[PDB]
């Protein structure tokens, strides 16, 4: 597409999107299962769905507009909802404290014009399973790495575990997105949240997203950490089985838009 | 409400507003308890009045001004008061060292022209109660996130705590919050502070916070993590019974303003 | 007092201060104790004087200004240098026997400076007034039955002497109109310190108006304290219940100071 | 060479590279090795190849380009992301926490543009006791010490083989190149990795020069250790499974670098 | 001195120095040890000779300018910008292995990153932290005796770097002096904490005041000075981290400093 001049501002050629995308457990492709809390994360060698994280996705339908005019995200204000977790985390015993929410995790977002493009890759192959219900890599014998046999897909369903598939900064070409992910078995979240901040999606011609089929993509995932049973034990091997993911309560989305020409 | 100009600039165009918002352990709705460390925390399955931390509010009237004028909040310094705890907090035996203050932590505070919006989420509603003398969702089936169902009330009395309800960012329009939570058993507070600093209240239009009802609504909560008691062992089994919460001693604000002509 | 424009600069209108505060770990008033690690810091609910690091003041005389009276010519300092004089701490801070290493320094911290035209501002405040005391020697809040937190009642003075703990004084919000201050707290009961410094670094002391310290009582007023946190005796174990009798908080060597003035006419 | 002005901008006078590095647990100078995990990392005093990870090179062709100067492709700026997803229960779990072990440890994050192949030095750090397996390169033996020093052992990345435990840039040379790495230690300290597809970092020196690919390619060289894991299902940081701690790196390093094209005098 | 113009910029008024600083655990004054980790690390009330990382000195001599004196003026070098950066490597089974938890040791514990660039010897302070129980080897400069307290006070000992055996865990920046050098230090406390090294090839800093002097090498030469410790480690193959393997303990410092070092022509009066 051949990208034209942006129309005058005014109230007719401006809109917005308000969304909060939930926190989604996926049974499967068709099920997204919205819950803060995943189902106790097993220690086998198998990714359960309803205790994996997976990518939230949104498609939000924008106004028919009367070469050719097309809405223009240019910037969004994204901010993730929290509270500060103590005894509802469980406690720790030999430390007599409340556990909190810590361990490994995921900050992301993505705007675009079509879905989010994603490698899927299996590390460690030999020994670690997908269940059914989520969506996991081809068996191919490719190696554990992005390279030219990953298996490469969209994010248009609810049962894309994060523990598989990254973006691909191969494609995503109308999208904007950014990452963040934390290592460490006990490694304490941040989140930082506010009203006043915005984040632009021009490129260097000043192109923001063009939402050539009359939509907003929105794609997140945001793992905190690993959390207990409020009022039992956690942090020790006796509770184990109780031992789940903690996800933020919802990721709020406020996109502006413009229009665009284009041919 | 639609917004026109500023007022020119002068001695009796502009004020300012200093508070110290201090910690809330509240008993009740119109009961707030002013101190800094909590009672100690039970590891039961219910939040407890007195023990958990809640937002802490100020309604601070502005004076009379003799289309109407509004005064506009424009900007704000706001800083946290405290002081470094070490024995005060109860020491670590198997360590052989003070205890001092580590473990979860919010630092908020939220500036506006009517109450902060939030919405209430019981993070594990399957276990987790929320006692009587505090305010907690609605108790309608509701998933765990944030979505339409989630309960939505405003920040009016004393017993909104800190581990239910979060700033509702599809509110808030007439109002400017700021918000960090920091996880973990034993993380460390940071506390900077200063008095050089100053945080811009205006939108995109330069247009700050506009005080329709005459009075500047001022949220905070800070806490700062957990501590023992001074002079007895912390961080064990044996001593939980007294791990409590320790919020700052206060959280200081200077707001100014100017004046605005607005039209209803 | 209103404030007029400053004095063309030139050799006779700029002065500097340079200074080295020292840490103090005070046993009264008047008698400043200059060391740079506390007596071992006991587990008891009281602060002893002597284990428990205290602000330190420097009150330092500016040259007379001839013909300063007509509006009066002051001083006006308008910025500031200020850097922490430390070193690692290996086997110093004693060993931990566990972990087979150097113990170092770690623990709660505090790094605090101010500048102004008259002594600190503060809020004393005691965390846990059911079970902790202030010890004789030492600065502490009244005893008014008033709660632990930054009110009306907390008990407000200034720091004009060698014996105010900082485990009991913040700096006052409220007030300090006429000096500049910045701090940072650590808590957690290992927490490593960071010390960044250098020599090419400024912080600036003008307000919006391009105001900087008025020295209206002939003096800069610099104050700080800087704790790093904890440390062992050298040789011996640390981080342990049977030597936690020799456990104590560790200062920088000292917190330098370069001041910089200009001259401004008030009335 | 003589650096003269830039060609103007048009279609036909820029270019990109994409290219993904994909981790590289060499057995050999002749076959990288490309997994994300390494082969158990052994307690032992040598270094060996599968289980110690390499720097991995790319060497990437630029289109030909049609008095006595030349015009060759310079490169002015890079975009360059990790791929990555976080690791709970595929890197086993942590017994006595009850809780996924994840991945930490220690880290280095690096990457490098250049018109020829990057520098390296090479150093054992513990020579009196530590070895380099024969599948890897290691330092000359020829009693040198331990630093950075004239004597030490100086080489180019142009081989699968070159493990990022002995081989550090070389800030003396990489006169064509830009480089930028990371190192974290500890051991079991948090990876950070953040990743999107907005930023761009520039290439070009303080007179506006980038990389002159003065031979018709660049030369990309990466490594990007995150820290250790262990086998999905079993436990992990434990004596009694030392025996499965492998190294964990990313799923590979994207660059796209953009040319334009420069008027240079041999 | 009184600081004139800069010479107009050409091949033959510009000059530049490279140089690594290695690692020095020096066993006396005239005697650096080049090495990365230091002899084991005791815990005795002492300071060891060998076992302590003391600061690395490079004086490296500048070209004469023609010239250079003329009428009631001189020419001199002077450096207005540095490259510097840190040569390493991550460690892993080559400091040991923490039995305990059954992965490598790595490199971890208190650290100091510090460089320095001046036209005469790095002024120093030099306190004992624990003057009771402490004492510093015959073989390294150690503060006077003289009963003063543990702190940067007017008593304290003060000298320049100009050998080879000042221990950092004695001597550091002196503030109130080095005046026609520029430095600057990040110490980082702790038993097992982490480093971070960060390095490239693109980053430099400027050494020029708020009037654009940078440093003057009036002595004829350019005084570098460093010291990089990022932790302690274990011995390659064996236990490290536990009490019975404490006698084999050691500092690691970097693998060298880099300096290049930019400079143009100044007239002084
Ligand atoms: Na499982
Ligand atoms: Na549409
Ligand atoms: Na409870
Ligand atoms: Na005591
Ligand atoms: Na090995
Ligand atoms: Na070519
Ligand atoms: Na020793």
């Amino acid at each position: 597409v051949e990208v034209m001049e942006t129309v005058p501002l005014s109230e007719d050629t401006i809109y917005k999107v308000e969304a909060i995308l939930l926190p989604n457990f996926a049974s499967g492709s068709n099920t997204a299962v919205y819950q803060s809390r995943g189902a106790p994360y097993t220690f086998t060698d198998t990714l359960d769905a309803g205790s994996s994280l997976c990518y939230t996705l949104a498609v939000v339908n924008l106004p028919e507009i009367p070469t050719l005019l097309v809405w223009e995200a240019f910037r969004v204000e994204t901010e993730l909802i929290f509270t500060p977790q103590l005894g509802s985390a469980g406690y720790i015993r030999a430390q007599g404290t409340p556990a909190g929410v810590e361990g490994s995790q995921m900050y992301f977002w993505a705007c675009g014009g079509s879905p989010l493009d994603v490698i899927g890759i299996n590390p460690d192959p030999e020994r670690m399973n997908v269940a059914a219900g989520l969506e996991g890599p081809s068996k191919e014998n490719q190696p554990s790495v992005a390279g030219i046999k990953a298996t490469r897909k969209q994010v248009t369903a609810a049962n894309f575990p994060i523990e598989i598939w990254s973006a691909d900064p191969t494609r995503n070409e109308n999208c904007r997105y950014f990452g963040r992910i934390v290592g460490g078995s006990v490694t304490p979240p941040v989140v930082s949240f506010g009203n006043q901040s915005t984040t632009p999606l021009v490129d260097e011609n000043g192109v923001g997203i063009l939402c050539l089929f009359g939509a907003i993509y929105l794609t997140s995932a945001d793992m905190l950490g690993m959390v207990g049973y409020a009022g039992n034990p956690t942090l020790s091997d006796a509770y184990s089985q109780q031992r789940s993911v903690q996800a933020a309560f919802g990721r709020f989305f406020r996109v502006h838009f413009r229009q665009r020409r284009v041919k």
